């Protein structure tokens, strides 16, 4: 996350960190068995932590539990980023509680103007490398599909919503890939692309998860 602050330890209780020897992706809990994240960011052998604050130190609110199964969307094209969304079964059940809790799935669209709120371990700036220890967080609006349209022409699909800030400075940037945008207590996106991070006319764009919710219910009530 460029241009953002400090969440606070456990503020944001269903953002998890998908570890493969090291953090690499975010997600987010929505049941205790299930995490959401982007299929760009698929590899065997993930272990997701919850109730992470610094991924670094352990701190006493973690729980590490490795993932039984990934299930890609059918329809992913990793050529576009089109349909970039997959599900991580947990081999054992999360314990819930305070700091460690799911997030609703929406059972309508956001409109552009919405406020949302992005978070990550991802690098904090824009031109050069620094990847913060703890959690990172960015109010941030949804924009028009017409200036996301502008913004990349021939890029964006109808499962894509452009959110942050046309003048550039705080955005989502490489590690924060996979967590969430969550919009009135609804997960709304997943952090999934973007030219650079914090550029000008260059926004984050992120999975449109409520054209999901009947693959992800259907997909975990068989799985
Ligand atoms: N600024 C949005 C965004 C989202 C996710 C990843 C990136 N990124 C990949 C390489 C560099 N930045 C950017
Ligand atoms: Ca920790
Ligand atoms: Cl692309």
């Amino acid at each position: 996350i460029v241009g953002g602050y400090t969440c606070g330890a456990n503020t944001v209780p269903y953002q998890v960190s998908l570890n493969s020897g090291y953090h690499f992706c975010g997600g987010s809990l929505i049941n205790s068995q299930w995490v959401v994240s982007a299929a760009h960011c698929y590899k065997s052998g993930i272990q997701v932590r919850l109730g992470e604050d610094n991924i670094n130190v352990v701190e006493g609110n973690e729980q590490f539990i490795s993932a039984s199964k990934s299930i890609v969307h059918p329809s992913y094209n990793s050529n576009t980023l089109n349909n970039d969304i997959m599900l991580i079964k947990l081999k054992s059940a999360a314990s819930l509680n305070s700091r460690v809790a799911s997030i609703s799935l929406p059972t309508s669209c956001a409109s552009a103007g919405t406020q949302c709120l992005i978070s990550g371990w991802g690098n904090t700036k824009s031109s050069g490398t620094s990847y913060p220890d703890v959690l990172k967080c960015l109010k941030a609006p949804i924009l028009s599909d017409s200036s996301c349209k502008s913004a990349y022409p021939g890029q964006i699909t109808s499962n894509m919503f452009c959110a942050g800030y046309l003048e550039g400075g705080k955005d989502s940037c490489q590690g924060d890939s996979g967590g969430p945008v969550v919009c009135s207590g609804k997960l709304q996106g997943i952090v999934s692309w973007g030219s650079g991070c914090a550029q000008k006319n260059k926004p984050g764009v992120y999975t449109k998860v409520c054209n999901y919710v009947s693959w992800i219910k259907q997909t975990i009530a068989s799985n």
